[PDB]
């Protein structure tokens, strides 16, 4: 018996009384492919209006609020847009008087229909507005969502399970060594790798391809508060899913307001008119909380929170070389029989993996190349979490047969067991 500690940097070897080298790390884990991910980025547009517009939407209101960020956040999560009247025509118009402007304007929006909220404004300053010979009339359109840009969007998997895998060569023959897999075959024996503790959970953030790693669940808790798995979750990489922030709290805001001394709150947007240089003509500045308190830099977080490979332990690996030799067991090479598979694969449940292992030893069964077990000649039943997607070769070790299959992907699994959408329910007459 001898003993021997091997470092796990590259170039790490040992020579007595077998040479071992380090030839690299890696690592083998069960996926759980969480689909897309993005901060929660709180877009606000509008328009300060010397009229009072007939059509309020993006197109309706194309000759004052910006076409492209208009277009963009409209078509955002949980849209919020008001329209105020701050000085209504005096005369003649349609529907275009103050009268039409009551809370809510419901009397504006019987002749005017739009999906935005309209609200009296009168009392607020119109001094935004000017170059008028009669009639001053002026109106503050307001837009905020939730946008999804596509440069902060990353795909991730959740890496559960996980296996540091110590690639060693012991005298010119490979041998991967885990947690799970600790034995090497050396010339005349037999070399026990006494190896660290595995690392727990990893997160892979595939940027778009490149992955960057994160070590943990992650912890939205500490300084990765901020990672776009913490805020907006899109299982198949176009619905939205699970926790969500209100509307967007819009709010017209004067110049002179003692208000524009703090700060909006998450979610909240303040519009100011900003008078304009021309006649009948007007800016507007948008003072906006963010999500969180704080705007996601995603290129600089990703730098900054993940590292370009998984982390593992500094070692070293304690070597244990005996004289003693495994025992020689029977083994079945023939294919597996009537292999049924079902569930999901990289969703985190296992799937059920069930049939006939054929005579002559035991059955080291492959599904896809992935080890889920030795099973003996019969009947086998297992419950595998599966990495690799549908068709599915099984294997005893020789030759492969095809499975049959009722297996789906993380997205659908994601939308197993809910039903999406709008609930609609009617209440009749009686
Ligand atoms: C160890 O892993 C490498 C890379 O996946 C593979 O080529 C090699 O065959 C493996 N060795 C054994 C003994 O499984
Ligand atoms: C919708 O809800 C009403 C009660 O609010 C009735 O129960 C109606 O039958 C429901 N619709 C369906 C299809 O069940
Ligand atoms: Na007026």
């Amino acid at each position: 018996e001898a003993f021997t500690y091997l470092c796990t940097a590259p170039g790490c070897a040992t020579q007595t009384p077998v040479p071992v080298r380090l030839a690299g790390v890696r690592f083998e884990s069960k996926i759980v492919d969480g689909g897309c991910f993005a901060p929660w980025d709180l877009e606000a547009t509008g328009a300060c209006i010397c009229e009072i517009p007939t059509d309020v939407s993006c197109e309706g209101l194309g000759a004052w609020v910006p076409t492209a960020p208009c277009a963009r956040i409209w078509n955002g999560t949980q849209r919020a847009c008001t329209f105020w009247a701050v000085n209504a025509y005096s005369s003649g118009g349609y529907a275009q008087l103050a009268s039409y402007f009551n809370p809510g304007g419901s009397y504006y929006k019987q002749y005017h229909p739009t999906a935005c909220e309209v609200e009296p404004a009168f009392g607020h300053s119109d001094a935004a507005c000017w170059g008028f010979p009669t009639d001053t009339v002026m109106s503050v359109f307001a837009l905020a969502s939730y946008v999804q840009h596509p440069h902060k969007t990353v795909r991730v998997k959740f890496h559960t399970e996980t296996r540091t895998v110590w690639q060693l060569s012991v005298a010119g023959v490979s041998c991967n060594v885990t947690t799970e897999h600790p034995f090497c075959n050396t010339p005349h024996g037999q070399l026990e790798v006494q190896v660290p503790p595995d690392p727990g959970d990893l997160v892979e953030y595939i940027m778009n391809q490149q992955s960057r790693w994160g070590l943990g669940s992650p912890n939205c808790h500490g300084p990765d508060w901020a990672s776009p798995v913490c805020q907006r979750h899109s299982p198949d990489c176009s619905r939205l899913v699970g926790a969500t922030p209100e509307r967007p709290r819009l709010r017209l805001v004067d110049a002179d307001d003692p208000l524009l001394r703090t700060a909006p709150g998450p979610g909240e947007v303040w519009v100011t008119p900003v008078i304009g240089s021309q006649a009948r003509k007007c800016g507007l500045h948008i003072r906006a909380g963010p999500y969180g308190h704080a705007t996601v830099e995603m290129p600089e977080w990703i730098h900054a929170h993940t590292t370009s490979d998984p982390w593992h332990p500094p070692g070293p690996l304690g070597l244990k070389f005996k004289t003693v030799r495994p025992v020689a067991l029977p083994r079945a090479l023939a294919p597996p029989r009537n292999v049924r598979v079902t569930g999901c694969y990289q969703c985190g449940t296992p799937a059920l993996v069930e049939g006939l292992a054929p005579g002559g030893g035991n059955c080291h069964l492959t599904v896809n190349g992935e080890d889920v077990g030795a099973f003996p000649p019969g009947k086998f039943v297992t419950a595998a979490l599966l990495n690799t997607p549908p068709p599915y070769q099984v294997s005893c070790g020789g030759e492969s047969d095809r499975a049959s299959a009722r297996v789906i992907d993380p997205a659908a699994q994601s939308f197993t067991g809910v039903v999406y959408g709008t609930h609609t329910t009617a209440v009749s007459e009686t």
